[PDB]
């Protein structure tokens, strides 16, 4: 009979947990538990991880309401929120990083919101934000706490209009001086405000608002939803947050998670608002038959609310440990640099064509080739995709480039099929396909970019790289209703507001178009971003079909026939040489239209390529619009010593922008390289960053110092 | 001459503008004191141009030697709320150099413009009409260039690359154009042609150049539009950066029949091997672009496009952090709200706001009559957006319309099996659009015009439809909390008489969001809870604890119950009590669930709101105008108070400056009451004064 203790009666609270499809609160630690022990098994086999690796801390509120630590029995929470202290000896942080789990008890009025869950809740948020933790969330609710006064239901009366017919309907309901009585026979006044009265031979005390003895009945819950809602909102600017969705999540429950923005959903449970069967009551008809109609994976993930889908809670919580891996320890902390085992100095292997098509993933991590491996511009297994079944447009996840995290967006050169589902609630509605064209903006890639920019920015503190090819933003009918100019608008925002390096580069095959350029263009924000185009790149207002449809028509396609062709300019003599018989004009004028009519195709390909060599990376250096021209299989290398170079540099005018007398970035930039020896040439990536690598320590001294003689100099002379 | 190609155009010639504005201006007083005469001084205009050191500079010349495609004016004038004048900057693209197309140096004009204002801190206007970006080719190598034919001799089969001879090169090097061709030298059978390898062009302005300078400007109107109030009028056409422009800038009044594109109708039916489009208004006319929200407002034409720009002026501030503009007006603040809401009749949220004229009389709203000026009325029609004055006293408002709307959506021309579809949407419920355009709202309201703002919640709650969820109501409901976070004004959320906030809709619009800024009030007369009655009984009084209440106050019933449970009777007996007892339930149910709801309702009511502390206090409607006009007029002065406080060299909390303030007070003030707080200060602000300086 089970060689070890049942667990689940031990503890009953388990039992139900499990019992509503989820994990029992007081056991996702463990879980992280298992989720960090593989992170090692997946990064080196050969380590021995001893038990202090992973040390998971319940915090619960003392007396002044201070969040402390505390060991104690599971199943012992007073309120239906825990939260938990972890930390975690992992690759990218061998002596350990920290981090706040917050999590709902499912078990304890169903998960509900009320006041104490609440401000507990918005307690740990800015327990994480003070420290610049990351906050984790698994969300397993009922939304916000329901009630009603239970002791006014036992003793409540009905002023009816005829008493021998109830039906006719009532005037008021209240209590007697019985009633009256019962409640101080308890001290419950405040349960409810009368107003006295007698009548026929009785007194009447009627009911004018009731109020409830008990705590989180109604809008007190309200109150603590926007408390939170608003604290989330803050924190997402602050520090990394994440939501895992664990059992289902309602009100604030669908709003939390989408206030902490980056979500992963665990599949079948749903994240919702007004429940199925209160709609359908609503709408007076059996409309909807499941939640997951409403707030089921196929909504939320191919919306762009759940990041991420997992196949159950320990997968969803791996996703979770992933995903941190890429993010710094604490707000403002250099980005978690993991050396893997593909050194930076290598070629690109895989390389698009003209003419076949391709998955731009390849070109982001590689292809695994019938007879090899391609490897890609970042290091092997590296990318981390998210948002993957939302705006399929375009290609967002983290990656590492040489061992440095960073945010990647790519281009789906593929047509994507958007499949609607189509709407319960309408009896003549139709599964409509949408057919969203490759290398375009449409309303959703345009605002999934601008998402993924910012949740690059916001709490993983990140570089990026954008590997910019588009044509262009939808320009039709549908999208300009769909409002693609305020979505793309949106990417403006969000690189203004960018904080870490930025690296926009056209890629081989690719190019960059009117409307796509100006969106992403480095005066934008020119602290942080630069641009780079691949020799074999493209550019340009126009495409050169357009680009000669305006300024190579036909009659200068003509002049240049005239020009560049014997038969048609002799041609063209003969009739504009001599006065000739009608006969002969007419004869003449055939050869003519008819070597129009033969040269004419050729020609108009002459053009295009005429317009093609303006659109040239050659040109760009020769402009100014970029800060170079570079070969591909060379970027890998390239931009590893450019980001490690920008990276080391940016922390170093942080530092410098942290004492008194705030300079401008440009000053910072000097006195900075001002500090490296002759034997280093500023111009040169590789030969900067070594440098400020192998001196940090004398470095850190050197601004330490600095500040010292500041905050003693305005001090020493304060006379 | 260049007046005549404008107006082929359809817009109105660039330094005819000014005179549109003050045309405008004079208006405002007709409309504000007729009897007033203003002299030719009360309005000025000063072009701004470029000088050595690139900085703009003021001039007077002639009205029309620009140099370039963007020209700038400075407009002082003297206004209603600013008799001594106010100011701001207007931008404009000049339609008739290169058709308003934006060369680097129109666009570094027009960021150094947009910088100008920034710094001032006052308004900039735009006037879009252009062609977008400028395009051309190194017209140059045009003549010059020679085709490396696979065979001379039937050119049709291909070439192999284009180059330059012996002499075009060399006609290059006379013109001092050498640099319009990178090239590489080949030794052919002849002499050498030198192979053109790309082409760059003598002239400026061609491509990517020209993309650059629209990025910078895209950057830059984005940064004005979170630093002093900007605005753009649509006068002629606006493409591509143009139209990105238009958006950036955020409010925007589109003039009818001057679409806002990305690509004309021609490239892209062009694009798509087909007759599609006929027109580019079918692209970016008012249908399209005032439906969606992108348009704010639209006008019949220029002088029209220009008054709706000064009046939305009105409202907002000199120039930036400057007092809110206060204009007292006819209707006093010192009166009742006549208009009323009844459960029973539908009606129109705006009587509520600006009063209706009736059969009998005018009806006075909450705000000041004819006050008024809503914003974004061609999209989601289910909210209310809009500025208004409270007793003189500035300020967005937000309503909510309760009455259905009818979103009537165009077929897409592009997909021949498409159909005008009619998408309804239901009152005081927000929906994915609504959502927005709530949040739009609050960020445009405290962005540049930086005013106080007033809510008057009145939602059901958000759509947890399919449709709705699966359209992100989600995303733009967390919108609204963002917009409220960085609220920067004092807001004031009011739940109406007939209103009510429920579960998803109350937690967007809570105090605790921005405790700062917000306070919330409700109507004794309005409803709150996280559930509406039909959903709380269907949880917490279902058919059994309804058959509870009969057997405890419906003796019959209670007769049969006691029956039933009290002796034990033979089959026979059971049966038929039993039966009596279904009867008797299929009696009363019905009027004993309006017991539960009714029992419900008394829960959602103002009174508990103030018992749990959720509200500042419960209201009547028609004395609102009443305390909202003290009770924002004071706030006005404490938040005076509050920053010339925080700047010094202790910056502390708002708890604290607020009661470092407070404390100042006379001991017999009643920090409660609202027009003596607010009338103390004002008699005191240099007493006030004194007494800062004086740490
Ligand atoms: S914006 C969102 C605003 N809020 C809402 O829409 C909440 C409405 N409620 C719901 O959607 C449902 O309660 C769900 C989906 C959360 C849960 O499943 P349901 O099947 O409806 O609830 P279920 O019938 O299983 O009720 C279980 C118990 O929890 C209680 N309960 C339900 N909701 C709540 C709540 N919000 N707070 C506290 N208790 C609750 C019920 O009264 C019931 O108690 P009982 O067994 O003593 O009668
Ligand atoms: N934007 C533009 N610039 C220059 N010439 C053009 N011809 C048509 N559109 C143009």
């Amino acid at each position: 009979a089970t060689p070890y203790p049942v667990k689940e009666w031990l503890q009953p609270k388990r039992y139900k947990a499990h019992l509503m499809g989820t994990t029992y609160v007081y056991d996702f630690p463990e879980l992280f538990r298992q989720a960090s022990s593989s992170q090692w098994k997946n990064f080196s086999a050969d380590v021995k991880l001893t038990d202090d690796f992973f040390i998971s801390n319940e915090l619960i509120e003392d007396e002044n309401g201070e969040l402390t630590e505390v060991e104690r029995e599971p199943g012992a929470n007073a309120i239906g929120m825990v939260a938990f202290k972890i930390t975690v000896k992992t690759p990218e942080y061998p002596r350990g990083r920290q981090f706040v789990v917050v999590a709902n008890d499912i078990t304890f009025k169903i998960g509900s919101f009320g006041p104490q869950e609440d401000e507990f809740f918005n307690k740990v948020t800015e327990y994480a934000r003070k420290r610049g933790i990351p906050r984790i969330y698994l969300a397993a609710n009922s939304g916000a706490r329901i009630g009603m006064a239970e002791e006014i239901v036992p003793l409540f009366q009905v002023a009816w209009n005829d008493a021998a017919n109830p039906d006719k309907g009532f005037q008021y309901l209240y209590l007697t001086s019985e009633g009256m009585e019962t409640l101080k026979k308890f001290d419950k006044e405040n349960s409810v405000l009368t107003e006295r009265t007698v009548i026929n031979g009785e007194e009447r005390f009627v009911i004018k608002t009731i109020i409830g003895s008990e705590d989180g009945l109604g809008v007190e819950c309200l109150r603590g939803s926007g408390l939170i809602a608003g604290a989330t909102s803050r924190a997402y600017h602050d520090i990394f947050t994440i939501t895992l969705v664990t059992c289902r999540s309602v009100g604030i429950g669908a709003y939390l998670v989408r206030l902490g923005q980056r979500a992963i959903q665990v599949e079948g449970q749903p994240i919702i608002l007004t429940g199925a069967p209160a709609i359908n009551k609503m709408l007076g008809r059996e409309v909807y038959t499941s939640n997951l109609q409403l707030g089921g994976t196929q909504i939320m993930y191919n919306n762009g609310v759940s990041h991420l889908t997992a196949v159950d809670d320990l997968a969803g919580v791996e996703k979770i440990v992933e995903w941190m891996s890429y993010v710094p320890a604490k707000r403002n902390m250099p980005v978690p640099i993991l050396e893997t085992k593909d050194t930076w100095d290598r070629p690109v292997d895989f390389t698009p064509t003209n003419d076949e098509t391709y998955d731009v993933r390849w070109m982001i991590e590689g292809r695994e080739t019938e007879s090899g491996f391609e490897y890609g511009l970042f290091d092997k297994g590296s990318f981390f995709e998210t948002l993957s079944g939302w705006a399929k447009g375009v290609v967002v996840g983290r990656a590492r480039l040489g061992g440095i995290p960073l945010g990647v967006i790519g281009v789906e050169t593929r047509t994507v099929e958007n499949l609607i589902p189509a709407d319960p609630a309408n009896p003549n509605s139709a599964e409509t396909l949408i057919q969203e064209p490759g290398q375009v903006w449409h309303p959703n890639s345009a605002f999934k970019t601008a998402q993924a920019i910012n949740d690059f920015n916001n709490g993983e503190q990140l570089p990026m790289m954008i590997l910019a090819n588009w044509r262009g933003f939808s320009g039709g009918q549908r999208d300009m209703f769909n409002e693609v100019l305020k979505y793309g608008s949106f990417i403006v925002d969000a690189l203004v507001d960018y904080k870490q390096p930025i690296i926009i580069y056209i890629p081989p095959t690719g190019e960059l178009r009117g409307g796509s350029w100006v969106v992403v263009d480095p005066t934008i924000n020119a602290d942080q971003m630069e641009m780079y185009a691949d020799v074999n790149a493209r550019a340009g207002v126009l495409e050169p079909q357009g680009m000669v449809g305006i300024k190579f028509r036909r009659e200068k396609l003509l002049d240049t026939m005239n020009r560049l062709d014997d038969k048609y300019r002799e041609l063209r003599s003969q009739l504009s040489n001599k006065s000739l018989a009608p006969e002969v004009h007419q004869q003449i004028s055939k050869q003519l239209a008819d070597r129009e009519r033969e040269l004419l195709p050729i020609y108009g390909q002459i053009s295009l390529q005429f317009a093609d060599l303006h659109d040239r990376s050659s040109r760009m250096v020769a402009k100014g619009v970029i800060s170079k021209e570079l070969e591909w299989t060379e970027a890998r290398r390239f931009f590893f010593w450019r980001l490690r170079r920008r990276l080391n540099e940016e922390y170093l005018i942080k530092r410098l922008s942290h004492q008194v007398g705030e300079a401008s970035r440009l000053e910072k930039i000097a006195r900075i390289r001002s500090w490296y020896p002759a034997s280093v040439d500023h111009e040169d990536d590789r030969q900067v960053a070594t440098w400020i690598e192998e001196n940090y320590k004398t470095l850190d001294d050197k601004l330490k110092g600095l500040k010292l003689e500041s905050f003693a100099q305005d001090l020493a002379k304060k006379i």
